[PDB]
DNA sequence: TATACTGTATGCGCATACAGTA
DNA sequence: TATACTGTATGCGCATACAGTA
C-alpha cells in the first residue's frame, strides 16, 4: 500500500489546492496542473489512491475528493515509538531549528537550565550534533537527555545540576544512537 | 456592512458543510439544507455575502465559495500603556490554546532569574490566562505601578507579598494603600525557544 | 432598487466508463 | 491484472440568468 512517484505528486497536489483555494480539485484541474492531456490520467491516479486508502472518492459530487490519512506529537516513555502518545498542534517553526517531536523529560538532571521533571522537550531529529550542545541520546535502548561532549570513543554526557555526575560512555562496549537535538522546552503543569 | 438574520444562517451553513464534508456546498445543497425550493435563493443570498465581502464566489467553479475570515507575545512595556498596551506585543505565535489549563490567552516574555528554581528562566515565553481571580500560592502576572512583575502570590487583604522561586531574591512587598496593583492574569505554563 | 424568495432554463463543468498504447 | 498514460463520449451536477411574487 505504498505510494508511487507520480501518485505522491497527485496527493501532494490535492493537499495544496484544498489548502490554497479552500476546495478539492477537479480531474481536469489535476491534469491541467500536472501536464496530462487527458482527465482520465487524473481519474486513475485518483482511483488508485482510493484503493491504497489515502483518499475517499464521493460518487457524483464534483470535487468529491476527501483526504483521509491526515501538529507535533509527543512520544511519552520508551526515540520514536509507533505510534504513541499524544498529538498537539504547536508551531514547529517557533524553535531554531524546527522541532520534529516532543519528549517528556524525566528527572532533575537538567534542572539548572530550566529543564524540570515533567517538561515537554522540543527536539530536532538529526544525528549531526557538536560538542557542548544539548542532546537526546539512547544508551542501550535507554533514552537520555544531557549535554554532549565526545572525544573519539569516549563520549561524556554532562548534567546541568550539581547533585548529578557525568554519564560517561564508551561505544566499544555500549550501543549509542543520537535521537536528536534539544531546541526548546514546553511546560504545561496545571499547578496551584 | 453587517449581515441580515437569514444571511447569517447561510454563512453558518457553509462554515459547517466545509467543516463536515471537507468541501463547500452547491446552490442546490444550500437550498436543500435550509428549506428553499429554489437554488436561486441560495445564489442571491450568496451574491449578497459576496457584496458584504465575507465570501468570494469563483465564476464557473462548482462549489466555488471561498471564505474570507493564535497567541501573542507581549512587549516589555512602557508605562501608561495597558495589558496589552498595543504594538508592544511584538508578534503572534500560532500555538495550541487548549494545550494549557486553563486556556492560555497570551505570552509574556519573562525577564530575570527570580523564578529560576521552578524552571522559569530569563527569556522564556510565559503562557498566561488573563483573569483576576488568582488564589494564594499560585503564580501570577501582577503589575506594581505599571511595572509587570511575575511571582508567587501571597495576598493578605491590604498587604500583598510577591514571592520568588530563587534563594538570592527577596519577597517583593506591596501595600495597596500606597501602590497600584493589577492582577493581569494566571501563569499556566512556560515555553522556551531561545 | 433592496431583501427573500418560487420556478424554469440554458449550458459549461465534471465525474467516469469504454478505448487504445506503452 | 497493475502502472502510466493520450483520446473520445455520455450525461448528470452546478452555476446563473431571466422572470415572478411577497
Amino acid at each position: 500500500k505504498a505510494l508511487t512517484a507520480r501518485q505522491q505528486e497527485v496527493f501532494d497536489l490535492i493537499r495544496d489546492h484544498i489548502s490554497q483555494t479552500g476546495m478539492p480539485p477537479t480531474r481536469a484541474e489535476i491534469a491541467q496542473r500536472l501536464g496530462f492531456r487527458s482527465p482520465n490520467a487524473a481519474e486513475e491516479h485518483l482511483k488508485a489512491l482510493a484503493r491504497k486508502g489515502v483518499i475517499e472518492i464521493v460518487s457524483g459530487a464534483s470535487r468529491g475528493i476527501r483526504l483521509l490519512q491526515e501538529g507535533l506529537p509527543l512520544v511519552g516513555r520508551v526515540l520514536a515509538q509507533q505510534h504513541i502518545e499524544g498529538h498537539y498542534q504547536v508551531d514547529p517553526s517557533l524553535f531554531k531549528p524546527n522541532a520534529d517531536f516532543l519528549l517528556r523529560v524525566s528527572g532533575m538532571s537538567m534542572k539548572d537550565i530550566g529543564i524540570m521533571d515533567g517538561d515537554l522537550l522540543a527536539v530536532h531529529k538529526t544525528q549531526d550534533v557538536r560538542n557542548g550542545q544539548v542532546v537526546v541520546a539512547r544508551i542501550d535502548d535507554e533514552v537520555t537527555v544531557a549535554r554532549l561532549k565526545k572525544q573519539g570513543n569516549k563520549v561524556e554526557l554532562l548534567p546541568e545540576n550539581s547533585e548529578f555526575k557525568p554519564i560517561v560512555v564508551d561505544l566499544r562496549q555500549q550501543s549509542f544512537t543520537i535521537e536528536g537535538l534539544a531546541v526548546g522546552v514546553i511546560r504545561n503543569g496545571d499547578w496551584l
